[PDB]
């Protein structure tokens, strides 16, 4: 619906749909995204009018008279008036063809008049609209098109139509309007709006969504230019300062003040077309010093300056003596010009070692601009020449009278001894020794000293930085430097570093939702402590006394992202810094060099990279065969000699369904998780649409228009897919050189349990269990992809990807700089100047452009290096995890490593690693070796594996196990090695009670 | 094994408390966004490394 | 520890730099600038452990 | 044809004709099976490969 | 270890030290480096926003204030940029460690 | 420097870390500013195919029990004369299997 009612404050609803509203503009309009514009949508009355129904009304912008408004009514000034119809030619106008009219400053009416024939300019009377002043054409605005959808008219005289500024009158003091419609649907709208600053989104030039800048929370939002806010810290001011006392403070001097008035008699005269025009015969008279009135220096210690106007007419003839009528009143005003400082800035304690006001150029510093300001224009008639001096022996005041006002303890627009700041000026203890005032690193001022008892101040900002925490779009809490309170908080506790105030009530065990360091912030807003994770600890190779081995395993699944490439970049050296302008490429020929360099190295970087990547990944045809959901789903591929097991999944396929790729997917040999990550985390790679011109360009191919062209890397991730998809499927392939033979995955589940430690138990073995657990991560690793690894990892993944986007942005946005030249468009440069003076202005450019490649240049290679350094990583990862079970301690995750599969994701790939995770010790008695006697001869036997642990039975019989598993063994005489010598701790044996 | 993060207030930064050059730089908000971003994006990526290693 | 720490290498805590008991120091000065250095004695703290 | 000039999976031939990069193809890994009709490589030779580190 | 206790209060304590001091070396540059760019006038007649609102009108300000926001955006792209690379290779590093 | 101590000063147990194959020895010279690596790795041409089995189930008449190969790395298989041998998986290098190559263990596998 076209009607809504406003909130409090005059906010348009949430649930609006903006079918005749638009972005105002004076350039061009924004397709889509995101903006923070100053807009008028602050509503502040709606009046809805029917079908068939009228609209009449004359009204004042300084008039808040308003007739029907659904809705609260404010009482603020309105800015613009907006009418929300479809404008055909079914629109009826009461007060005939005018439909809107004018009343501007000094009582000149205008008209909007629409005929259905061609009227002549300075005459009067498809429909053809004009401007009218006093029944004549001033203006031709054209016929009315058939799309018209919205007119906003604003206070200082433009207009828009369907939010493009077409013509601008002069500022409008009030507005009559009498109109009647009957094909607006039920509804069309009349909206009072005022200017306020919003998050607009657009798309396809419509307004979607307007998040008012109303709150504190909504600032945020304004600030990360999202409606929706992720939960983590943001930083924020802890207040807002306005209204405070001024303090100044100055050194000791004598007090004289000196008033300086400057008298301006202006000259005016109407001309052939009515307009008034200043005359450069206007005089400028100073205070009389030394017989003179041309020159006045100050002599005293203050001085405050003034302007008197005074007016004249004259007939063309250049003899005033008449008196300025009101199109011909104007007031003398002072402009800055060319000096450092403005003429109404004088009296602002500004300090000088001397001032000197002249008519005369010679020896001048600088001058103002003394101009004639009418109802309409400002045209400088005169020069004021300045001599002025650095310095602090004068002063300009605001008014005659000591100098010397200090507020302290609170917030104030302090100037001490030269330097302007806002803060608060306390008093310390403190006693330096040396100096007049201390500033700090960056120039801003920290301390001064009163040069009458020698006591030392300090200055303070008035508001801090903060940081705001932010859970499910809400502020729970703020961490400060200021015991007061922020961002509507009331409640607070103090930390040995800073103040905490939060929505919890404060004079707590809960799950913390946002955590930084060891500190951490929970749901409720309650501050928590993070503690360092605690473990069991490591089993030690210890064999001597009692020990305990890992016995009860359960299956933990660990998740980690790598990135193995970038996305690779071709750039046209010559077509971005030339936008194909021939001139330009003969200027850039001087250039060559550098764009041969910019060329090079990035084509020198793309081949390494392929030429890298090239040599990683290969498939298998026959481990590709067996790389889907349905093949291990099915037992058309199994040995013979597996008839028992149903399929080559069996208990695992409830995990491994969303790993292996399926039919049921966007592309080939994709699974679930790929398509979580690729659809969750993250176009198209066609070039000849860019070029077919059936539609506005996107991003994309403005981009290629530019000469940035993307390389193609669709085909790698398909290589990385498929990559994936063989390591998985060969893991079950029997044998290598024949056809597709497989095995069960349970088979290839003892083997690595084997390999990890020797199985003891044939008979009763519990693989349900560790299925069971690896099915219980698997879905709630996929259900969180749709657990702080898989976090970790998503973060990952989001900020490589938003990296790549922001470096080819920013080398986009660079084109928009002028360089200091006058534009930054070579062929409006060579529309507008001469061929030797725009060759000056499109050399800044090219070398603008030449540095901002250059840059881009650095920035990529030094990504490359760091993403080759990764894909060692990578490499090694699937060599050491993946393709074999490692030797190395903690390499593939935390715990036992039993296998590792892997996927492909954006830009690179994600392991899962699969680890024992023990949840019971037995403890044995375990020794070092065993001293055997035979009598006389007594000798010791030592574990020939020193990675076993030796221990002894219930019934006296020797045993051993490994430490990573608890699977013992009976001892035989072939895992002992004979010594001479027995150790204390060794356990005493005879011959008979030894093994084997 | 870790850096010395730092977060950036950017409009303090560019403005040193002055409405006035706030308003102005409401035209360059998407700049300091981006600078926040990158900021805190990497010094949350640091914590989760620095976490998931220590017992 | 000690020797590594005190051969080769402040205070965090931010309620002093508001306080104005006196001149400002270096890093009360960044604060005022926008420059806030996340907590770190924590992390050294864990290391340690 | 023989591509002489190659990227992704583009490669261009001496006489400029376009060709298509498919993925580099390997029999497999040896698994660590015991069990059933399983294959050990046995006539070997020798390949040498070039690693260049700064 | 008595005698590396005494060195540090032997070529690998001497590398060992000498990488400790060039990190917070080059961790104290960085900050300090960012801190005195903000007394750059960038072609305006004051580094100080409030010098330049107490000297001159807000059309004539508004323009000496465009060119110090975009001299310190620019300062905080750099910046941001170091970090983002020194990050980059601390977490090789403690890959390593 | 990884790669010059488990490449060229020793024989390194990480799989495929000193090239594509099964790694001989590696040699290296000097580039500028660098070195280059030529790494010797066995490519094989062809494969043998043998009945492998899990574990050997030996009856003695009422006591059953299973052997199971000592070293995990090791292929059990049985010769035409109904012996047998084991063989690493890295090389066909068959040898006589002893009482010593097995572990002794109360079940048995189907
Ligand atoms: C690498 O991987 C290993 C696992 O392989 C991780 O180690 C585990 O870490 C967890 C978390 O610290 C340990 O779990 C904790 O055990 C404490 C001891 O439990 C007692 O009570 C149980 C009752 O069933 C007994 O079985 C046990 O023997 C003890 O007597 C618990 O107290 C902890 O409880 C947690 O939850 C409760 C309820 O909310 C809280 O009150 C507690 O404060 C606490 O938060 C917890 O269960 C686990 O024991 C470790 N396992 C092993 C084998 O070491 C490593 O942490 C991991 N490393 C890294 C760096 O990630
Ligand atoms: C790591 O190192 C290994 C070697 O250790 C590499 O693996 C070899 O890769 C090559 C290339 O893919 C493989 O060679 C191909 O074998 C195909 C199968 O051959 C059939 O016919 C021969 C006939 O003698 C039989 O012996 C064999 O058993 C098969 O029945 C061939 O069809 C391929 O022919 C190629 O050339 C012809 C002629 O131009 C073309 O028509 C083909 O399309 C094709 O291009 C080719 O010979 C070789 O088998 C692999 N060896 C092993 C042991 O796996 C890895 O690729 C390497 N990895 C990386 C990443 O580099
Ligand atoms: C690059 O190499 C891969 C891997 O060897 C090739 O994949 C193969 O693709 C073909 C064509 O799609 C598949 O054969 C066909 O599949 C369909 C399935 O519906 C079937 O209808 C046909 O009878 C036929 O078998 C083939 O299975 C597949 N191979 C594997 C191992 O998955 C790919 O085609 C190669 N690309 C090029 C451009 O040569
Ligand atoms: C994520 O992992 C958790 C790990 O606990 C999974 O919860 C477990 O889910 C299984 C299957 O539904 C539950 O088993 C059932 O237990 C009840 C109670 O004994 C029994 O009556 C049923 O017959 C069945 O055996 C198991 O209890 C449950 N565990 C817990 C602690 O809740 C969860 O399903 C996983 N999520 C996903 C999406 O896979
Ligand atoms: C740094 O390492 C050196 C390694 O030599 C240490 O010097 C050694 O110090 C020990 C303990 O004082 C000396 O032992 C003594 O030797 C004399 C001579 O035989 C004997 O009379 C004493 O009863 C005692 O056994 C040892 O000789 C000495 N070695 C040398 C080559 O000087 C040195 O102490 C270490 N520094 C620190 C601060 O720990
Ligand atoms: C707005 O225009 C309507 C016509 O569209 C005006 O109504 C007319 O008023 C005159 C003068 O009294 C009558 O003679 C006509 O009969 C009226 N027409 C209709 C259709 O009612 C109306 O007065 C105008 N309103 C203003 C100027 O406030
Ligand atoms: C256009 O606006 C002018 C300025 O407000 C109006 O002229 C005023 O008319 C009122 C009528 O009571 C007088 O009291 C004022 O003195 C007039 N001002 C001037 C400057 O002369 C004028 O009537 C308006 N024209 C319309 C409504 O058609
Ligand atoms: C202007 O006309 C358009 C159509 O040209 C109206 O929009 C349509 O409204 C009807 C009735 O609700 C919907 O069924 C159509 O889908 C709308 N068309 C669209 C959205 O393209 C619109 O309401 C009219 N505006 C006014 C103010 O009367
Ligand atoms: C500025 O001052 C000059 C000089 O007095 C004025 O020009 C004189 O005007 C009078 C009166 O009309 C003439 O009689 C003289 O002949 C003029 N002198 C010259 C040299 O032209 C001028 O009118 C003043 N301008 C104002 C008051 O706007
Ligand atoms: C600097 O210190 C002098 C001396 O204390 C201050 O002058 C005093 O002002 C108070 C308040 O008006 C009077 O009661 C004292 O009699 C003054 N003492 C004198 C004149 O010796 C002076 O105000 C301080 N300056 C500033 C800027 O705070
Ligand atoms: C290892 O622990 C066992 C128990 O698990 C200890 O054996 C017990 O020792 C106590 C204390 O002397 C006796 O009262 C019990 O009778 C013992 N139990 C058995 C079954 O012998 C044993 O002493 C511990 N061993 C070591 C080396 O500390
Ligand atoms: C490992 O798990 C097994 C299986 O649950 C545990 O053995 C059972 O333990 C429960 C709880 O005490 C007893 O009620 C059962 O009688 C036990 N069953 C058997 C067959 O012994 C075992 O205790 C766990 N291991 C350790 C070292 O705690
Ligand atoms: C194994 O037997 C030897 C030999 O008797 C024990 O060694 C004796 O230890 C006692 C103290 O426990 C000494 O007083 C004797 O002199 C030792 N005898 C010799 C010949 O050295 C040894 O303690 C026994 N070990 C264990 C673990 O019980
Ligand atoms: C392993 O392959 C061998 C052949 O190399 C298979 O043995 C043959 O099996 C077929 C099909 O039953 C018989 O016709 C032949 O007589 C067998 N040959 C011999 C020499 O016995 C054997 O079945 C395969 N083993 C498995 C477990 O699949
Ligand atoms: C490994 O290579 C050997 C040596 O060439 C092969 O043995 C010969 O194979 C050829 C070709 O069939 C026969 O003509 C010879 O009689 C074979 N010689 C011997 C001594 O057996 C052998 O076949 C190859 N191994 C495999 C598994 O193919
Ligand atoms: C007055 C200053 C107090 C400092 C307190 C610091 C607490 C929180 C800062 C967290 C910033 C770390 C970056 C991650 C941000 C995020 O999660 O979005
Ligand atoms: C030549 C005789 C002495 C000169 C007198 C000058 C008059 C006023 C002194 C102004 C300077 C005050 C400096 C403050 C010194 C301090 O307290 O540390
Ligand atoms: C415009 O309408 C009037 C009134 O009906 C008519 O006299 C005139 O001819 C029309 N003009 C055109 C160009 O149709
Ligand atoms: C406007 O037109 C009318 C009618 O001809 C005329 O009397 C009047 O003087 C005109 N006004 C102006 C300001 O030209
Ligand atoms: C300014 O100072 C006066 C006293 O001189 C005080 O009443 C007033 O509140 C102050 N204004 C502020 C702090 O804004
Ligand atoms: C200067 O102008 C002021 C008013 O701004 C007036 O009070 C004063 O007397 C004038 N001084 C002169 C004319 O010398
Ligand atoms: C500063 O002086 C005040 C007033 O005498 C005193 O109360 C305070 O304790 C002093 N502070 C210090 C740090 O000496
Ligand atoms: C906070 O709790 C106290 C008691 O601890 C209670 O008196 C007070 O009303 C509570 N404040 C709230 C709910 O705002």
């Amino acid at each position: 619906t076209n009607v809504f009612a406003p909130t409090v404050g005059g906010y348009i609803p949430d649930g609006f749909s903006f079918n005749n509203w638009f972005l105002l503009t004076n350039d061009s309009t924004f397709v889509s995204g995101r903006f923070v514009t100053n807009q008028p949508l602050l509503v502040n009355c709606l009046w809805p009018v029917p079908s068939f129904g009228v609209a009449a009304q004359e009204f004042c912008f300084e008039g808040a008279q308003f007739s029907q408004c659904n809705g609260v009514s404010l009482n603020n000034t309105v800015d613009v008036i907006r009418f929300n119809l479809n404008f055909t030619a079914d629109v009826q106008s009461g007060m005939g063809a005018t439909v809107f009219s004018l009343n501007t400053t000094g009582g000149v009416i205008l008209e909007i008049s629409c005929y259905n024939d061609t009227v002549r300019e300075s005459s009067f009377y498809p429909k053809y609209c004009y401007v009218l002043y006093n029944g004549t054409a001033l203006k031709y605005l054209g016929t009315l098109p058939p799309s018209v959808k919205e007119i906003a008219i604003s206070k200082w005289g433009h207009f828009y139509i369907n939010g493009y500024n077409f013509f601008s009158t002069f500022p409008i003091d009030c507005i009559s309007f009498n109109l009647t419609t009957s094909t607006s649907g039920a509804f069309w709208t009349i909206a009072y709006t005022s200017y306020t600053e919003a998050l607009v989104q657009v798309e396809n030039t419509a307004i979607k969504k307007v998040t008012y800048c109303n709150s504190h929370i909504n600032n945020i939002k304004c600030s990360q230019l999202t409606a929706n806010l992720q939960n983590g810290f943001y930083p924020v001011a802890s207040s807002e300062v306005g209204l405070v006392n001024k303090s100044v403070v100055l050194l000791p001097s004598f007090y004289s003040h000196t008033s300086v008035n400057i008298t301006i008699d202006l000259g005016m005269k109407l001309s052939g077309y009515g307009q008034p025009i200043a005359s450069a015969l206007s005089n400028i008279t100073l205070p009389m010093q030394d017989n003179n009135t041309d020159v006045y220096c100050i002599r005293s210690n203050q001085f405050s300056v003034y302007v008197h106007s005074t007016c004249k007419s004259s007939l063309w003839d250049n003899v005033f003596n008449s008196d300025c009528t009101d199109v011909l009143h104007a007031t003398a005003v002072i402009k800055t010009g060319t000096c450092p400082f403005s003429f109404d800035k004088l009296n602002n304690y500004l300090t000088f070692n001397k001032f000197c006001l002249s008519l005369h150029p010679v020896g001048a510093n600088c001058k103002f601009d003394v101009a004639a300001r009418t109802r309409t224009n400002e045209q400088v008639v005169r020069s004021l020449y300045v001599i002025y001096e650095e310095g602090d022996n004068i002063a300009g005041v605001p008014s005659d009278n000591d100098l010397s006002v200090l507020h302290l303890d609170s917030c104030t627009d302090y100037n001490i001894y030269g330097k302007t700041g806002i803060g608060i000026i306390r008093q310390t203890n403190s006693t330096l020794l040396s100096g007049l005032y201390y500033t700090s690193l960056s120039g801003d001022l920290l301390g001064f000293k009163n040069v009458t008892d020698g006591v030392v101040y300090s200055v303070t900002p008035c508001d801090v930085s903060a940081q705001a925490a932010v859970i499910d779009g809400t502020i729970v809490g703020a961490m400060t430097s200021i015991n007061s309170e922020l961002l509507g908080l009331t409640h607070w506790t103090t930390t040995p570093n800073f103040y905490y105030y939060s929505i919890y009530n404060y004079t707590v065990d809960c799950e913390p939702i946002i955590t930084y360091s060891n500190i951490g912030v929970c749901k409720n807003g309650a501050l928590v402590f993070i503690n360092v994770t605690h473990s069991d600890g490591d089993v030690q190779p210890i064999s001597t006394g009692n020990v305990t081995i890992p016995t009860n395993f359960t299956i933990s699944v660990q998740v980690e992202y790598i990135q193995v490439y970038t996305t690779p970049v071709s750039i046209d050296c010559s077509r971005y810094v030339c936008n194909g302008n021939p001139r330009c490429n003969k200027l850039l020929t001087q250039y060559v060099s550098a764009c041969q360099t910019i060329e090079q190295a990035l084509a020198m970087g793309a081949r390494l990279e392929n030429m890298e990547v090239d040599s990683m990944l290969f498939v298998s045809e026959n481990a590709l065969k067996l790389a889907s959901v349905e093949a291990f789903n099915s037992t058309e591929h199994l040995d013979p000699i597996y008839k028992e097991w149903p399929n080559i999944g069996g208990s695992w396929l409830g995990g491994l369904k969303d790993i292996l790729p399926s039919h049921n997917s966007k592309r080939k040999y994709r699974s679930a998780i790929e398509d979580l990550l690729f659809d969750k985390v993250v176009v198209d790679e066609d070039y000849k649409r860019c070029t077919g011109g059936y539609d506005i360009a996107d991003l994309v191919c403005a981009q290629y228009y530019n000469g940035i062209m993307v390389l193609p890397g669709v085909a790698n991730d398909d290589k990385m897919t498929m990559y994936t998809a063989s390591l998985a499927g060969g893991i079950t392939l029997g044998a290598l050189g024949g056809g597709a033979v497989a095995i069960p995955f349970a088979v290839a589940v003892q083997a690595r349990l084997n390999y990890v430690a020797l199985q003891t138990d044939v008979l009763n073995k519990n693989q349900q269990i560790l299925a069971n657990a690896f099915n219980q991560a698997i879905g709630n690793i996929t259900q969180a992809f749709g657990l702080a690894t898989v976090a970790k990892a998503l973060a990952k993944v989001q900020d490589v990807v938003n990296t790549q986007g922001q470096a080819l942005s920013h080398l986009t946005v660079q084109l928009q700089n002028n360089f200091q030249a006058i534009s930054s468009s070579i062929s409006d440069i060579y529309n507008r100047l001469d061929p030797p003076s725009a060759d000056a202005q499109v050399d800044r450019l090219i070398t603008g452009r030449l540095t901002a490649l250059n840059a881009f240049v650095s920035q990529t290679l030094t990504r490359q290096a760091e993403v080759r350094a990764s894909r060692q990583l990578a490499k090694d990862k699937v060599n050491e995890c993946v393709r074999s079970q490692s030797q190395r301690f903690g390499f593939c995750g935390n715990g036992t490593h039993l296998f590792s599969l892997a996927n492909a994701a954006p830009n690179g790939m994600i392991f899962f690693h699969t680890v024992l995770l023990p949840t019971a010790y037995e403890t044995v008695t375990a020794w070092s070796g065993i001293c055997a006697s035979d009598g006389d001869h007594t000798f010791g036997l030592v574990v020939k594996d020193v990675q076993l642990t030796l221990f002894r039975n219930l019934d006296d019989k020797f045993y051993l196990t490994p430490r990573t598993m608890y699977q013992p063994r009976v001892a035989t005489i072939s895992d002992f090695v004979q010594i001479e010598g027995c150790d204390v701790l060794f356990v005493n044996a005879t011959v008979i009670e030894l093994p084997g």
